[PDB]
């Protein structure tokens, strides 16, 4: 004789998991982001510290999201944004990459941060 645990008053599977009856026991089909025999674990997607460079990790349902510290980008904030990519230095100035910052080394005779000032 078998008792259907799923048909009973309450659902033994936590977090809206699907209850599937078996002979002798029961099993839980968990939703994305939940684990355990009764879906009682909210999987920590931030447990392995996936966010890099002092970024903040958000433990979400079935996913993680990284809030990047200024100057960094990407899903894991792994990319140090190249501020020289957009070519900010006018009149062909040398660009030096920093954090959320660029450094223009202006040609002769220009100045100073974007090399826009013509000294004539
Ligand atoms: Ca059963
Ligand atoms: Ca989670
Ligand atoms: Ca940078
Ligand atoms: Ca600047
Ligand atoms: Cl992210
Ligand atoms: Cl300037
Ligand atoms: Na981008
Ligand atoms: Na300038």
């Amino acid at each position: 004789q078998d008792v259907d645990e799923c048909s009973l008053g309450a659902n033994p599977c936590e977090h809206a998991g699907k209850c599937i009856n078996t002979l002798g026991s029961f099993e839980c089909q968990c939703l994305q982001g939940y684990t355990g025999p009764r879906c009682e674990i909210d999987v920590n997607e931030c447990v392995s510290n996936p966010c890099q460079n002092d970024a903040t990790c958000l433990d979400q349902i079935g996913e993680f999201q990284c809030i990047c510290m200024p100057g960094y980008e990407g899903v894991h904030c792994e990319v140090n944004t190249d501020e020289c990519a957009s070519s900010p230095c006018l009149h062909n100035g040398r660009c030096l990459d920093k954090i959320n910052e660029f450094q223009c080394e202006c040609p002769t005779g220009f100045t100073g941060h974007l090399c826009q000032v013509d000294l004539h």
